[PDB]
RNA sequence: GGAGGUGGAGCACGAGCGCACGUGUUAGGACCCGAAAGAUGGUGAACUAUGCCUGGGCAGGGCGAAGCCAGAGGAAACUCUGGUGGAGGUCCGUAGCGGUCCUGACGUGCGAAUCGGUCGUCCGACCUGGGUAUAGGGGCGAAAGACUAAUCGAACCAUCUAGUAGCUGGUUCCCUCCAAAGUUUCCCUCAGGAUAGCUGGCGCUCUCCGCAGUUUUAUCCGGUAAAGCGAAUGAUUAGAGG
RNA sequence: AGCCUUGAAGCCUAGGGCGCGGGCCCGGGUGGAGCCGCCGCAGGUGCAGAUCUUGGUGGUAGUAGCAAAUAUUCAAACGAGAACUUUGAAGGCCGAAGUGGAGAAGGGUUCCAUGUGAACAGCAGUUGAACAUGGGUCAGUCGGUCCUGAGAGAUGGGCGAGCGCCGUUCCGAAGGGACGGGCGAUGGCCUCCGUUGCCCUCAGCCGAUCGAAAGGGAGUCGGGUUCAGAUCCCCGAAUCCG
RNA sequence: AGUUCUCUUUUCUUUGUGAAGGGCAGGGCGCCCUGGAAUGGGUUCGCCCCGAGAGAGGGGCCCGUGCCUUGGAAAGCGUCGCGGUUCCGGCGGCGUCCGGUGAGCUCUCGCUGGCCCUUGAAAAUCCGGGGGAGAGGGUGUAAAUCUCGCGCCGGGCCGUACCCAUAUCCGCAGCAGGUCUCCAAGGUGAACAGCCUCUGGCAUGUUGGAACAAUGUAGGUAAGGGAAGUCGGCAAGCCGGAUCCGUAACUUCGGGAUAAGGAUUGGCUCUAAGGGCUGGCAGCCGACUUAGAACUGGUGCGGACCAGGGGAAUCCGACUGUUUAAUUAAAACAAAGCAUCGCGAAGGCCCGCGGCGGGUGUUGACGCGAUGUGAUUUCUGCCCAGUGCUCUGAAUGUCAAAGUGAAGAAAUUCAAUGAAGCGCGGGUAAACGGCGGGAGUAACUAUGACUCUCUUAAGGUAGCCAAAUGCCUCGUCAUCUAAUUAGUGACGCGCAUGAAUGGAUGAACGAGAUUCCCACUGUCCCUACCUACUAUCCAGCGAAACCACAGCCAAGGGAACGGGCUUGGCGGAAUCAGCGGGGAAAGAAGACCCUGUUGAGCUUGACUCUAGUCUGGCACGGUGAAGAGACGUUUUUUCACUGACCCGGUGAGGCGGGGGGGCGAGCCGGGCUCUCGCUUCUGGCGCCAAGCGCCCGGCCGGCCGGGCGCGACCCGCUCCGGGGACAGUGCCAGGUGGGGAGUUUGACUGGGGCGGUACACCUGUCAAACGGUAACGCAGGUGUCCUAAGGCGAGCUCAGGGAGGACAGAAACCUCCCGUGGAGCAGAAGGGCAAAAGCUCGCUUGAUCUUGAUUUUCAGUACGAAUACAGACCGUGAAAGCGGGGCCUCACGAUCCUUCUGACCUUUUGGGUUUUAAGCAGGAGGUGUCAGAAAAGUUACCACAGGGAUAACUGGCUUGUGGCGGCCAAGCGUUCAUAGCGACGUCGCUUUUUGAUCCUUCGAUGUCGGCUCUUCCUAUCAUUGUGAAGCAGAAUUCACCAAGCGUUGGAUUGUUCACCCACUAAUAGGGAACGUGAGCUGGGUUUAGACCGUCGUGAGACAGGUUAGUUUUACCCUACUGAUGAUGUGUUGUUGCCAUGGUAAUCCUGCUCAGUACGAGAGGAACCGCAGGUUCAGACAUUUGGUGUAUGUGCUUGGCUGAGGAG
């Protein structure tokens, strides 16, 4: 057989991310002494479209506190903020939505955006559009807490770790059918390769393993085991289950 | 050490080595030409496929979305009527792009895919220039095993390599003499081999008793032709007497 | 003690013969420089075939054909020669999405003048993009040149048997610069200002380099001029940069 | 300048001003000032704007490519006129003027809006601003400084011609192909449409002349009919613009829609309405529209060009989009929608030989990755047994290495322990997939709601159906026709329908498949004519394919279809235009089929491996506490540590500890519990130190200039965090691993496959009286069985029958007699056997050890089996003897390897001892394809070498089957065998049926049917001439001579075949390579795409359906059709004969005979005559029709010649 379209993705090629056109990476603020021990204080300048991305991206300036320099800091935007406002980063700045605080001094149930997975990484949970986590609890003898991602799962973090307060902007974007295979179109062509999709039986045996027959039919169970090899492991991946989730 | 059997490519008063010539069998390119293949290392994205970058391009019409204005109706909700407006992977249709049917032309062509009419689409998932990226068990594929320089169910180039072929084709002067087999057995044996047979050549040991695809005379062997079933086995017709 | 310029090989021959034959001998002609008999030795040693190889030639055959896109005619000139060249006049066509006027890519002298009519231009040619002999491309301002784009690609580092590869800011002491000030060395319009070396002080850019004759990118227009070049030459009038 | 016969103050051409600077129009402003607005106003085509400041005034700025001006009239151009060397930027006159208009086209600037789950580059480079470190001079010849105006110097390098495309480029070429752009006139018109013209360009596309045959290619027309043609309306045709009216079913309410269906359209002369500027009015300007009316022509008017046929339905796919460049444009692919699955980053998925490697990822679950279905609507039932997937695990069978323990001299062996994975138990079908059978039963019959029963993991639910899915099948009913294998609607025990392998539906849409209808028509009846380009002849110029020799037939035989050969017919130069019968014509070593110990693509439950991956061990690999152990050491568990190792961030910017200061708490002003480190209102600013303390320098306490410290706490060993003795990596070990690699996937065979085993053996027969002898010949058997069923001895006699005997009988047990085997001897059969070879007892292990010879198969090899002996040990018998397996003929296995047994065995390499190992000899473990490889599929995407050794056509032999025909005569025919039939039997013929066979062809003979066209046969349907009837007539049946002439139009189907409708004298049957593809067509079959059902895990398959799928060459020879001609008659001509060959006419209707013959009646003829027609043939154009480029004459559209006229 041939190499599969699942295989060849991986080599980057003609299946690499297309970010001509994007505004740059969407981080938080390096920490430093500033947000260790108070708050620094941020304007918000912009509020901009970024190709790929379904969330607005917000352009915030800080003054630098060693420096005579303005920084320039793109954050992922929360729902509610507008030009102009102020927002303050640090682990005395106030709960106010698009502050950025630690994660340990937020209150039971705090909802939050741009998450650090690990204290310092600058943000990476909970940045799609609309998405959030909430915070359950604190320890503060291990100093770790407890939050609930957008999936559902829940996880034990640093309370070191910053966010932002309130949920991500540009919120359900999923609500609206795209009723075109030309919206699908552009809605691709700002992010990657990937449409449309060729279904596997719809292929020759040679470059698919559920190709070929007079029938299009699969013609060996889709579920996949978890060690398949690269190039077998095609259909439900490990599956639990198969059918429709009746009930919780 | 003896006696008697038995296994040996032995002894029993050498015959070998060297060289040359012929024939036969083989290993090698191996009598000559002939595969589909496989391997190593390289050259191609000037066609085409797909992603990206930067440019260019797409008459004239039809329908008439939202929004808006006015008039009328209504207790309210709101309703009706006339305009305005100009949406759309919207319709007719040019450029462009494409290529349905004629199963038309042509079919040693104008052309190793073209020509005519007729046709699809023509603001979009649109058309296109150049730049750039992906390279051969690899790419790329809105998926036809398609496309990847007229080459694709695995490109092209050189080498391995005079690849192997139980299979097809060919195999070059004269005369003289002799002259087959398509059968036995074994073989993943059935288009082929090995094997015995049939052939030829070289002789040698003798001769001027032996032998014979023949009969005769003796003597055995046999269970077919025929015949038998009022004899065994098997099959079978009819009466008759108890 | 072979033959041979008093004519070798080769080649041709309705010449004379020999041999069962493979072949050979002699005569005649052409040719022009070598060759053969016998005893041995040696072999890349004998062709009718292989859709054999290479070269040549037939019949087919003066045959198929020289039929896509409406179309030519009259007079004259040159000339050996005119359906096809040139001029004049008619009749037509392309009909501004052109059969018009200019470019990019590609070509590379095909451009221009004169000459030829051998070969080529599938008839002809007095003609041609053919052949021959000579010419022709002029810039601060039009492009390249510079920038970066998708991307390519060194060093540090890592990997690697190795040619090398990965990687492009990532495991790097990655700056050879600057207003100013201080110490000397020199000079010149030696007056006082330069230059230079060192020291002090200050210093993010963080990625070498490459990447577009359509992207970014200061600044040239009018008139004349050649056989062929001109926003380039000349005349006139301007402008940018240093 | 053109026209001027007439008219035209006419028609044509032409009638400038660059950059840069200045000035001004014009356009724009989300810019300012006054002011304060509802009776809200302003305002655009639309919008939109206002107390966050509208209207109204007055300003400011930006672009000004427009006009004036400097340039600049000197130049350029038009015209007229002079010179010269006359190849002069030659010289002069005049002119280069004044207005209008526009949804006009092209460009450009600007304003404002809509679209995006799309937001639409970077950098070089240039500029402004904030700040104020600094510098500049002391009142002047002023200084630093200047983005102001002039002036001075320089700008190197490379490209630059021309073509830019029916001839400069790529396709071998001056190739009808391909190849990126810019400018873009008048008329008609909606128009960058088509048609004509100006500017500019060209010479008809690599030749001309003359003809006007056939056949073509491309255009036209056609009376009457109108799809009857054909697989199919393919092709052509009808419709078409615009105005006015009008418009259904259905619908997702958007559509359908130009639905459908009508009317109108010219020319000319008018009327009305629709505006601008200036000073309810007056004046002057103007640009195209719309509507209405009269008049008018032979009803012709969208007059050319341009330009939708329509309706009713069914299937499929929602749509737009895409696709096999070069045979498939589709129902296939995609799609939005829907539903699953993995993953929280030390991650999922993937790449990579390699790493602190790489893509997703400039990402973070509203995401990325992997699948299925395929808009909407409605719904999506049951099954977890199978195969997958997944979850739990020391509770826990198997389980590698390593480690631990015991035995031993050690090698080694043994035990204990027990990772993953398998087993075990759950979940899961929008995972692959699946979703029964039999019988009885309701008061006629039929069904059978109901019941019984066997049964699976469910037993097919809602739906739907002879559907693209149903064999039977052309299902049945209805509708559509005259007639329908077609279509539609129903029915449904459905070979083999069915629910995201999605079921049912349904608007719009479709170069998708199908049916009907209206309209239209040359598709057809049934063909004709016309035009252009060929063909044709000529001048010039000029190939190629192909070729053993060639080129007339009949039959024969023959490699079974001859050009050659045999026997006959016969034969006459050289050629022209056509033609497609033949050359089993050319083209290409057949793609079908088979064989090959030849392949390749693909699959998997094939064999052997393998990357990756999961898992255990060892190493890197450390520190401390406890807990549990074992004997201060050491194994393990847990918790911690950091320093290896890893990850994240940062321009490695404030970390740890202490000091110092502020707010609270509290014990009796000080200590502590212990917290804080100065920024949260506003879309400002924020650095390059102020201040203080202490030192030093220069000049004359005063001026000038520096240094240090605090401000800005001190000390520290990892920059800061997060992990961490684990990740991870190196090397081993176990599992998984069609992701990937290699390879295999028997043979025989009346082709192969499927089926059988005739593959190793045995009996009888074939088999032809020695032996041997074949077939997928016939009838059978074998891969075992036996501690006795082997061995010996003895003693008996069996099957069957007859006759007797309590229960007792057909059959129990006892007795007598007969009994040649008719029984038994493991088994198949054949042979053999009677004091035995059978049966019963007694003792036993000759079924033991051993060397040779021989026989059978045979090669005179092996094995296997068997025969005689020989040497030992034995058994049995009194003994002679018999016995080393079975009464004989079958009952089985090499090398290599392993295992056992044997010897005071040999070797174990320098010697010795000992374990081990290897030798020698004899058994066993097995090769059944049985003289003995280790082995699954598919190919329709296919490949090579071959095969006519071998299948799919024709042809050949045969003729069972099919067809046709005789003979006998039981019967039938009321009677009567034979008018006409004819059983039981039997003899033939034919090769238009199918078989059987495999002779020819696999370096190719084009495979069904139709169409067209000719010919032949007779086994005769019709017609002519006849014979016989159970022949009265009429009608019919049987038979003879007989193939001259006929044998038709249609619906359904690809059809052959069939069925029906209709007409007819009749509607016979056949052959010619199942006549006929260089004759066509291509509907079917029979490539590659795709759908459904059944089958398969799958790739894939299906004499199962469905849809789309390139049809090449003649100019050669012959034959044929026509055309010149040739011999030889001295030449030549006119008129003739006819040898030979061809040959043709055919059937029916009406009237009369005649309502007659005949007949009871009903009905009902014939011959002769007359008048017509059908089919066919040969002509012809007076007539009617068709054509018509006489391009003949009118009409007429657009354009062009200034108009008229003429064109
Ligand atoms: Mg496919
Ligand atoms: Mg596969
Ligand atoms: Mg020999
Ligand atoms: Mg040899
Ligand atoms: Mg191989
Ligand atoms: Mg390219
Ligand atoms: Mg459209
Ligand atoms: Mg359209
Ligand atoms: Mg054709
Ligand atoms: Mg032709
Ligand atoms: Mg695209
Ligand atoms: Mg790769
Ligand atoms: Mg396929
Ligand atoms: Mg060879
Ligand atoms: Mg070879
Ligand atoms: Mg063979
Ligand atoms: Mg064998
Ligand atoms: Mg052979
Ligand atoms: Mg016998
Ligand atoms: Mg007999
Ligand atoms: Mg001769
Ligand atoms: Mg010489
Ligand atoms: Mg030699
Ligand atoms: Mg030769
Ligand atoms: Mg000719
Ligand atoms: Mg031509
Ligand atoms: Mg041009
Ligand atoms: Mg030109
Ligand atoms: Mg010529
Ligand atoms: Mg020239
Ligand atoms: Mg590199
Ligand atoms: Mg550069
Ligand atoms: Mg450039
Ligand atoms: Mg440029
Ligand atoms: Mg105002
Ligand atoms: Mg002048
Ligand atoms: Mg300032
Ligand atoms: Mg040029
Ligand atoms: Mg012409
Ligand atoms: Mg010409
Ligand atoms: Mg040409
Ligand atoms: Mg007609
Ligand atoms: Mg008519
Ligand atoms: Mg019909
Ligand atoms: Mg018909
Ligand atoms: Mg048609
Ligand atoms: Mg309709
Ligand atoms: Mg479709
Ligand atoms: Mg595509
Ligand atoms: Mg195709
Ligand atoms: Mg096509
Ligand atoms: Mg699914
Ligand atoms: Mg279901
Ligand atoms: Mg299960
Ligand atoms: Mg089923
Ligand atoms: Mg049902
Ligand atoms: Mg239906
Ligand atoms: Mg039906
Ligand atoms: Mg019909
Ligand atoms: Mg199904
Ligand atoms: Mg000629
Ligand atoms: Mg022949
Ligand atoms: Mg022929
Ligand atoms: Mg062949
Ligand atoms: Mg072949
Ligand atoms: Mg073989
Ligand atoms: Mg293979
Ligand atoms: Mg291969
Ligand atoms: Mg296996
Ligand atoms: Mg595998
Ligand atoms: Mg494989
Ligand atoms: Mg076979
Ligand atoms: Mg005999
Ligand atoms: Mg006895
Ligand atoms: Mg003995
Ligand atoms: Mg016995
Ligand atoms: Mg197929
Ligand atoms: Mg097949
Ligand atoms: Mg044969
Ligand atoms: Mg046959
Ligand atoms: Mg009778
Ligand atoms: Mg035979
Ligand atoms: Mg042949
Ligand atoms: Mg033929
Ligand atoms: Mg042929
Ligand atoms: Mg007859
Ligand atoms: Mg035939
Ligand atoms: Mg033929
Ligand atoms: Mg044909
Ligand atoms: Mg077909
Ligand atoms: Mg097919
Ligand atoms: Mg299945
Ligand atoms: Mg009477
Ligand atoms: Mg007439
Ligand atoms: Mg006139």
């Amino acid at each position: 057989g041939r190499v599969i379209r699942g295989q060849r993705k991986g080599a980057g090629s003609v299946f690499r991310a297309h970010v001509k056109h994007r505004k740059g990476a969407a981080r938080l603020r390096a920490v430093d002494f500033a947000e260790r021990h108070g708050y620094i204080k941020g304007i918000v300048k912009d509020i901009i479209h970024d190709p790929g991305r379904g969330a607005p991206l917000a352009k915030v300036v800080f003054r630098d506190p060693y420096r005579f320099k303005k920084r320039t800091e793109l954050f992922i935007a929360a729902e509610g903020i507008h030009t102009g406002q102020f927002v303050y980063c640090g682990k005395k700045a106030q709960l106010n939505i698009g502050n950025v605080l630690p994660v340990g001094t937020m209150p039971e149930g705090t909802i939050v955006c741009c998450l650090e997975e690990k204290p310092g990484d600058r943000g990476k949970l909970a940045r799609a559009s609309g998405n959030y986590a909430t915070v359950i609890s604190h320890n503060p003898e291990t100093k770790k807490t407890r939050v609930k991602l957008p999936s559902g799962s829940k996880k034990v973090i640093s309370s070191a770790n910053r966010a932002v307060v309130g949920v991500v902007a540009g919120g359900g974007r999923i609500d609206k059918p795209i009723l075109k295979a030309g919206r699908a179109y552009h809605k691709y062509k700002a992010k990657r390769n990937c449409w449309p999709r060729v279904r596997g039986v719809a292929m020759n045996p040679v470059e698919h393993p559920f190709g070929g027959g007079n029938h299009q039919h699969i013609g060996k169970p889709s579920t996949i085991r978890r060690d398949a090899p690269a190039g077998r492991k095609v259909g439900l991946i490990a599956a639990r289950r198969t059918g429709r989730l009746r009930g919780t």
